[PDB]
């Protein structure tokens, strides 16, 4: 509605229509017109963007950055340095066409919390003009605070030198939960996403700063109202936090607590045999490089066939979502059940074949993009674009992503056509794994023969809930039990409507996630922390990923 | 066949990343970018719309045989509004809410300076022209004074007495003084002072990093910012003016110049312009700064058109009642239904009236007086049209809901805070100045019939008259359709070189008609021609009185003079001595990729400190200020390469 909203949408409505007819093959846009398979963002086709990257903040914070004319120093403050994080989120927003995230977020802002505080009490001290050169080399407890009833000493500079930076760091983060949610710099939407990262570090500075980002959260923005933006995630690695004898267990039932109120807190469970890692040192500092790190999009970026596992400066390339409800129709006409299922998988493979060379053919229409586009994201973020000509292409450093073939409704492919869905049968839990199992085995194929990273994504229900379901609806008519609903149901989630416990979702969704290794969520929705400990616990017994709670 | 033939090779000339087709329109924007790429895409589609569904025949036949053109026809459908002054003072003491966030009255000078920065980025995506703040010295004067208090209760705690004496305290300055050498409560009580002094400095330090990172990048309309200072007294006033001089004097990142926001120096008698006056030695360092980083510009507050009687120095100046400028050169003083002042307020529409070719058409005939009669009659009747096509536009902008301009219509413009979300805008639009503008003046009849206006003759009084006829027109106008027309000299940045092609088609390579491309600005000597600074300013100061809507007198001044700041005062006594009102002082700069230095030299190739061989220029257009002169146009650059400086 506003100038700059109206005026995107003109570009889309021209740009879209033109990329059917004139970049597409003959097969693929049959496969695109009959309904089969679609394209996420084809708006931004002829720009040849991509989807996302996890952002190293350490390097854009020691150097700065440069972007366009804009340039800026160092960081040497806990003000200078939450406030340079939220621009690093700002200009790549603009190169892309997704989502942001911080990866480990306690990490980062540690340093500047003792380092506002170590100069600090070179200011603290002029007035005296005693030489207090000892407050920075001295092991801290928890950078506590004291009701300031009656200190006295030589020392009282000591303990009023630390109490200065506890107010100046609850300062310096109130200025990062705004900027992120009041700036409205994204074309468009106007919103631009992020996430952060903590969890998991028990050092002293990062003690301080994690706990002042869940007091600030526990206050709110404004006056008392909960934030949207960055998305909170909380990292449950058993040896530093979730044991009771823990360095970090006293701040985890803070979190929970937060968790309680504010509904933002979510978890990730690093113990999952998939989330696992043999490169977790308890002793070298700055936990990251080696761990789990998810956005809200539910994008999972861990596993690289041709590099190193790990999720910084990674992301997704492209993902097409692939419509295998409406295959299970057209095989709804077989009396034999064995010919039913011969049908259904040769259908598949046809369609399957068509959309990893429809990825295909996307991928090579990028490499062919310039550096020069992505001023910031081709700089600095990207995993090799530390070295990238603004002339050359991406074609080098491309390979590093995912593309994403991603499905909707399981439930809904099985509640009639096939039987019975994966709830309330067995069997259908049986077939339900065979058919997932069946697509992330022919996508190793796909991954020999096009020499892509294939994986089997849970596509977030945004911008494809109900497209799918009213262009088929037409064609079938009114199918009882499948067609009739307006939605179809989000990759291997047990259906909304169908009654059932926490422990029983937990059971029935866990083998999916080893499978759908491109992303996945585990979603419970319902004043006590412990009731939010209940849902890790069971996450624990069984081996589960990203878990979200939510109220509503 | 050819409406879906080279209407494909248009789209791929946009996805190749070319350098030619239509890419480079405007240097504020990045084509190579894929926010870049989606606002051509939708441009390309508007304009075409506009012309065979939005305007009448009357005024379409007058565009496509390049008669009159319109100014940012790719935002017509969308009602947008040019510009706006920016009252920060209702958002720094009370609070705002934009989008789904909120926000409480600032504290501290670190939280009340970064709350300016969000209003000229949240208002720019709702109009399509510059951002400006007024007053901006007075505005933030209170703060540093609550962050007195607040020291001051902080100390309290600490030490355990009743300070409320000192919440009032009657102290002469603000300027540091470090306490060496002293005992007692010299080291209690001056250390409040040295506290705040860098408190102060870091906080306009982050204004201004907020305003050129936002500009480079974006994917909305660009940001287009300004400020306005130079006539405050208090000691907080004064904390804060020489703070921001320092700032804007140091330089954004590796202290290279800061593209935006444009600042804008005052200039009064007796308040800062005379040596007993007290800003006087903030009036020096003034100079210092605009000879360095082309910043501030001067306008003149004792013009006679920019006099205003309602200005008493018993209340604190009165920061009602000065006059400021907005982006580029639009000013906004004067009204017929409201008070003279520039305080919220701004531009709706403006276009260009092409007048080249109607002499030229002309130039068959033999007899002066015939000629002159026959060329009133053109003028007359091409003017008709021009005032419809203002008043066409104007109807388009009425009807756009509140609620499509969130922050504006909420705090930012005059008595907008008595209109809900879904009321129209047009019961308080009125306030917008039209603009009626015109190029190539020199070369429109004067430099056919013997010489231009300013070639060491008599011909100006041709050339007075006839902006004459078109004001005394401009009024007639405004008494006719119950609006307020105001001739602007209209800047040249993608019009320079559009209209002279086509006449050259149509008539052909005429000596002073065309082949000089480019055209010389409205009102301004031909920029290819020699004068000194003085008789520059003696021929074009009685069309700054002419031109009630904008106008600016540009001096082209050579490095070595940069270092002098002589130079810049001599020319604000040129403007002072004659009723001049805005003028600025434009030269050549060099940048680098690498490093980001800047110099004065008149020509670099490789950066002294890195050694990079991608030395942009950076230098000035007729509106703002910009580099990478891989982002001038064709036109313009070919009025870039003839431009004729005045070492005086
Ligand atoms: N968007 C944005 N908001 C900021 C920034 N820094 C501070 N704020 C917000 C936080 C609050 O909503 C508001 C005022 O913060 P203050 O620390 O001055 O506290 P205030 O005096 O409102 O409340 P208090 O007396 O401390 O309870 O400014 C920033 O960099 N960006
Ligand atoms: N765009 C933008 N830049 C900011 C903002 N706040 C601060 N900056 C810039 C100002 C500086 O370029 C940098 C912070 O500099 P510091 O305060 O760390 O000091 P600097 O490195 O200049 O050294 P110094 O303290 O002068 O010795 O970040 C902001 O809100 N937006
Ligand atoms: N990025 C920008 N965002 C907002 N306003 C801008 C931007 N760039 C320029 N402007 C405004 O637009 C004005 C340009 O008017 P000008 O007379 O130079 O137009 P032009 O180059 O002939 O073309 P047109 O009016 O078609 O865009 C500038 O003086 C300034 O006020
Ligand atoms: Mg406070
Ligand atoms: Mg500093
Ligand atoms: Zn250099």
């Amino acid at each position: 509605d506003t100038p700059a909203g109206m005026m995107m949408k003109f570009a889309s409505e021209t740009t879209k229509p033109f990329v059917d007819d004139y970049l597409l093959s003959e097969d693929v846009r049959d496969a695109v017109m009959h309904n089969y398979i679609h394209i996420h963002d084809k708006d931004y086709y002829p720009t040849k963007s991509l989807t996302c990257v996890q952002h190293p903040l350490d390097v854009i914070l020691n150097h700065g950055f440069t972007a366009g004319h804009g340039s800026s120093r160092p960081a040497k403050r806990i003000e200078t340095a939450a406030v340079l994080a939220c621009i690093s989120l700002e200009t790549c927003q603009n190169e892309m066409h997704g989502g942001q995230a911080i990866p480990a977020f306690d990490f980062y802002l540690a340093p500047y919390v003792r380092m506002s505080y170590q100069e600090e009490v070179k200011n603290l001290e002029k007035l005296t003009g005693e030489d207090l050169s000892n407050l920075y080399d001295a092991p801290i407890d928890d950078y506590i605070e004291k009701p300031l009833d009656g200190l006295q000493g030589r020392e009282r500079l000591e303990q009023h030198a630390i109490n200065k930076t506890v107010n100046r760091v609850h300062q310096a983060m109130e200025a990062f939960i705004h900027n992120m949610n009041t700036i409205h710099s994204r074309g468009g939407n106007q919103v631009v996403f992020s996430s952060i990262n903590y969890g998991t570090d028990t050092s002293a500075e990062g003690r301080c700063i994690m706990r002042e980002i869940l007091q600030s959260t526990y206050q709110g923005v404004g006056n008392g109202e909960t934030a949207i933006f960055p998305i909170q995630i909380w990292k449950k690695k058993r040896g530093v936090n979730y044991l009771p004898e823990d360095r970090n267990y006293d701040l985890y039932k803070l979190a929970c607590k937060v968790t309680a109120r504010r509904f933002f807190p979510n978890f990730l469970n690093l113990d999952a045999t998939f989330n696992q890692n043999e490169k977790w040192r308890a002793d070298d500092p700055e936990r990251y490089k080696w761990e789990i790190a998810t956005m809200g999009c539910r994008t999972r970026v861990f596993e690289d066939r041709w590099g190193e596992k790990t999720s910084i400066a990674r992301g997704n390339l492209s993902f097409s979502t692939i419509n295998i409800v409406k295959l299970a129709i057209e095989c709804m006409g077989i009396e034999n059940e064995k010919q039913r299922i011969d049908m259904f998988f040769a259908k598949l493979d046809n369609i399957l074949d068509i959309t990893a060379k429809q990825l295909d053919e996307r991928f090579q229409f990028q490499k062919t993009a310039m550096a020069k586009q992505f001023p910031l994201l081709m700089k600095y973020l990207w995993v090799g674009a530390e070295n990238l000509k603004p002339e050359e292409t991406i074609e080098s450093v491309i390979n590093h992503g995912t593309l994403g073939i991603g499905f909707i409704g399981l439930a809904e492919c099985l509640v009639a056509l096939i039987g019975k869905h994966h709830g309330e049968s067995e069997k259908a839990q049986e077939l339900g794994l065979k058919i997932i199992t069946y697509m992330r085995d022919r996508a190793n194929e796909f991954s020999e023969q096009y020499h892509h990273n294939y994986s089997i994504l849970a596509t977030p229900a945004e911008g494809l809930s109900g497209k799918f379901t009213k262009k088929d609806r037409k064609q079938f008519g009114v199918i009882p039990g499948v067609t009739d609903r307006d939605y179809y149901t989000n990759s291997n989630h047990v259906p909304v409507y169908y009654k059932c416990t926490a422990l029983k979702k937990a059971q029935i969704e866990a083998p999916y996630h080893d499978l759908t290794r491109g992303g996945h969520i585990f979603y419970v929705e319902i004043h006590n922390p412990s009731v939010i400990e209940s849902v890790v616990d069971m996450m624990d017994k069984y081996n589960m990923g990203y878990g979200s709670v939510n109220h509503n």
